[PDB]
């Protein structure tokens, strides 16, 4: 199918398309050739640097009447240095102008770990350690909370969560509006098995970030895992005549797990979303699920010894 549906009975769209790491000089036109490809969901964030651009380019499409406001699925993120409630309400509304809209979709808490408030992303001491604070996502969850009884937001959700953490939220006391989502990495190679049974079993969707490796992500090693250049999922895709990218985005669609893959290509963008023409047989998708390596693509060894750090938990 083309959307998942959540427990609000919104439907959101499979396929999003990706903003990090898109330069703010391009990204516009990336996201004005994704609508005309038939992109409907676009998956930005505050840390991302670059949401004055992508709101530049929903607003010329419903300018052009291409669209409609409502045809899409904009979704954004609270990044962990403005967990604190002056700082959240502040982040929001610099998120929300930027893109030039009335509301968000979808607003996630983007890591679980609150770092130290302040102008860097990531704060750090003089020995490069990733400075931490207190205020945990239960509080920036209340003033998120706020954020839809006030009509801006129509849903929440969380991303890089375990199923501890999600137990924590879930159980908070008081707790007024549910996660809808919960977006994590995922791919042949982090297959993500229990994460994605656990949020099923709670109602609660999964987005998979990173779909193709991030080739793009900083300090990649060429070395390291290429599900691009894999051979055996080549191989699938051979198959098909399908891509092996067009393989790593429809393995998600048959999980009822929507994906959301980055490009600044108009070819590839179009090449991203003409999945919707075929289908990995059910012996596919088993051996595409037997490719798990549980690798995931861009790791920060100074958060492994974090209090909320997400990645040792079972799932
Ligand atoms: N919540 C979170 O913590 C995180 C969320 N995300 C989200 O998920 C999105 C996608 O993940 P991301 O890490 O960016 O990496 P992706 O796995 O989407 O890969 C992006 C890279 O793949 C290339 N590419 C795209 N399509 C193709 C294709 N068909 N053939 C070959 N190369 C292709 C792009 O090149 P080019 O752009 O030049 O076309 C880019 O270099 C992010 O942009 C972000 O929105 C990502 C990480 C974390
Ligand atoms: O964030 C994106 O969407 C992409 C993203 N991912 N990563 C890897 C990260 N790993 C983390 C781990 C924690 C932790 F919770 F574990 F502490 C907290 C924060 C991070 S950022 C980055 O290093 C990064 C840097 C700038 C912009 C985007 C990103």
């Amino acid at each position: 199918a083309t959307f998942v549906e959540l427990s609000t009975k919104a439907k959101m769209p499979i396929v999003g398309l990706g903003t990090w790491k898109s330069p703010p000089n391009q990204v516009k036109e990336a996201v004005k050739a994704a609508i005309d490809a038939g992109y409907r969901h676009i998956d930005c964030a505050y840390a991302y640097c670059n949401e004055n651009e992508v709101g530049e380019a929903i607003q010329e499409k419903i300018k052009e009447k291409a669209v409609q406001r409502e045809d899409l699925f904009i979704v954004s993120k609270l990044w962990p240095t403005c967990f604190e409630k002056k700082l959240l309400k502040e982040a929001f509304q610099k998120t929300l102008t930027d893109l030039k809209l009335d509301y968000l979709d979808l607003y996630l808490i983007h890591w679980p770990q609150g770092l130290q408030p302040g102008k860097e992303l990531f704060p750090k001491d003089d020995q490069g350690r990733i400075l931490t604070s207190k205020t945990t996502f239960l509080e920036a969850w209340e003033g998120m909370e706020e954020l839809v009884d006030q009509g801006l937001v129509k849903a929440l959700g969380v991303s890089n969560f375990n199923h501890f953490q999600i137990e924590r939220l879930l159980n908070k006391p008081g707790l007024k509006h549910k996660p809808v989502t919960n977006q994590v990495e995922c791919h042949p190679y982090l297959t993500q098995e229990k994460l994605i049974q656990y949020c099923h079993s709670k109602g609660i969707s999964v987005t998979a970030y990173s779909p193709l490796g991030s080739p793009d992500r900083p300090s990649a090693k060429p070395e390291d895992p290429s599900l691009l250049e894999d051979p055996k999922i080549k191989e699938i895709a051979a198959k098909h005549e399908k891509t092996s990218a067009q393989v790593l985005i429809r393995f998600h669609i048959q999980r009822n797990v929507v994906v959301i893959p980055k490009s600044v290509t108009p070819s590839r963008i179009q090449e991203n979303i003409q999945v919707f023409d075929f289908q990995l047989s059910d012996e596919e998708m088993a051996t595409i699920l037997s490719f798990n390596r549980n690798w995931r693509a861009c790791l920060l060894p100074e958060t492994v010894n974090m209090e909320e750090y997400p990645y040792d938990a079972e799932y």
